[PDB]
DNA sequence: AAGCCCCTAGCTTTTAGCTATGGGG
DNA sequence: AAAGCCCCTAGCTTTTAGCTATGGGG
């Protein structure tokens, strides 16, 4: 796991976020999809956001991000939807008669990190005494990486 | 994990948090250590945080919570940081003296979700 | 725990189209 | 060191304070 950071915070935050187009219309296909991908990497590129993965089904968008905490998930979203909508709609003109808007008024977020929830958990637990939880090998990387970065 | 939902978004955004006083002052013990963490929860409460574990170091404090991506992650900080500071100089004298300010300008934040990084990238690799 | 419909101001994409711990049905 | 120390604006809470901002300088 790598951190990056801002003037005051250090940090690492991935995202996986998911959004369909609306009425989940099977619209992500062909041109339409490699060129949503292309809009969505130069959103990224100048929002600063760095695109672990991203991958589209044929009504939905995958995408693994790392922004930064401070800049806000959502702010990227709304311009990755905003924009990709007003340029799509104007090339391809389907999605501006056949629909009122590309998107809906949702999407789903989940954060992802090195470790599963339960790990950072017992983690977050130890420090009352910090003797060590003795797990065997697993985990053992992610969990020296945190102790590392906070003596 | 089970995801919660604001107006318009399914999410769950579970954060590990970290911060320490300033110059690293081992301070956060006895009855500070416990109004801290008093003061954090009724932060959390009142801003609909929900505090999944919390521990202090002596110049640390973990905090595991889910925050509302609208919301906002910095939002939680600044008043868990801001109004601990506040009432933590205003209840203990000791604390107002010999610092400057309770806290620094920096913090830890890493994400955290049910399964790691490289599996969660397999996964939307295989949306092809 | 969204996804449909409708609405508003804010902000970008601006004769658009998506947010907001938004609000209502 | 920079996240952490120093210093500053500016926005908002905690406002006879004290932490933010994809902030910015040593
Ligand atoms: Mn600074
Ligand atoms: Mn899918």
């Amino acid at each position: 796991v790598l951190y990056k950071s801002n003037h005051n915070v250090v940090y690492s935050c991935k995202y996986h976020i998911v959004w369909c187009p609306k009425y989940r219309r099977k619209v992500l296909v062909g041109a339409v999809e490699m060129r949503l991908k292309e809009i969505i990497q130069e959103v990224a590129k100048e929002l600063r956001v760095e695109i672990i993965e991203m991958q589209t089904d044929k009504d939905h968008i995958h995408i693994l991000a790392d922004i930064d905490p401070s800049f806000g998930v959502m702010k990227f979203i709304k311009t990755a939807k905003g924009r990709s909508s007003r340029i799509l709609r104007q090339e391809f003109n389907h999605l501006k008669t056949k629909l009122p808007t590309l998107w809906t008024n949702s999407c789903f977020i989940s954060t992802v990190g090195g470790a599963p929830l339960n790990v950072v958990k017992q983690y977050i637990e130890n420090q009352q005494n910090s003797n060590r939880p003795k797990q065997k090998e697993k985990w053992k990387s992610y969990v020296d990486n945190l102790q590392t970065k906070a003596l």
